[PDB]
């Protein structure tokens, strides 16, 4: 026993299984979806507005997982992160089905990256970690013997603007890289307190 809800921006639509049990919560959800959501627009080109329905859905996905808290719109997440999965992933990791969507689709970097944004927030607030071991090929691969991995790592000169890469991350991936940057800061914090006179280096505070 399943029901089809549509949510759709413009000529983009999904249409979504839902079990009649949780229905009434996840209409109300569309409904509150749809009154936050932006109005369309001819060819999809403002900000916060999807090009694709794999973006729509992807951003309906971050706007229930804003709701839950790690529970009442859980099961509403889970059901509609399956389908996504199910429909745009192709047993796929979200990063190829980012990097189809940038060149076959007509989509943005700043839609890219708030869709990968969304799918994790909503893989970790729906309790489903990436904790299973992916399938890689590359590292299949490696496993087998195939391939062999030398990791890089850059340095100075490499861009006059690094602090968009570190800002880029922590919001496409704050829920991830988020214990990461707020304990560098932390040990930052504490090496500028315990230094001499690092506070003179460092005017503007770090």
């Amino acid at each position: 026993s399943t029901r089809p809800l549509t949510l759709s921006h413009g000529s983009l639509e999904h249409v979504l299984l839902v079990p009649t049990a949780s229905f009434f919560i996840a209409s109300q959800l569309q409904e509150q979806f749809n009154k936050i959501l932006p109005e369309p627009t001819e060819g999809f080109a403002a900000d916060d507005e999807p090009t694709t329905p794999a973006e729509l859905v992807g951003k309906f996905l971050g706007y229930v997982s804003s709701l839950v808290e790690p529970g009442q719109f859980d099961q509403v997440l889970n059901l509609c992160l399956t389908e996504f999965e199910n429909c745009y992933l192709e047993g796929n990791d979200i990063h190829a089905l980012a990097a189809k969507l940038l060149q076959e689709n007509d989509t943005t970097l700043v839609k890219t990256k708030e869709l990968i944004k969304n799918y994790i927030t909503a893989r970790i607030m729906a309790k489903r970690p990436f904790d299973k071991k992916s399938n890689s090929a590359l590292f299949r691969a490696v496993g087998e013997g195939n391939a062999q991995l030398v990791a890089i790592f850059g340095g100075q000169g490499n861009t006059d603007d690094y602090f968009e890469e570190l800002r880029d991350l922590y919001q496409t991936y704050h829920v991830l890289v988020g214990d990461l940057i707020k304990f560098s800061a932390e040990t930052l914090s504490e090496l500028i307190r315990t230094t001499l006179d690092a506070e003179k280096v460092f005017t503007q505070g770090l």
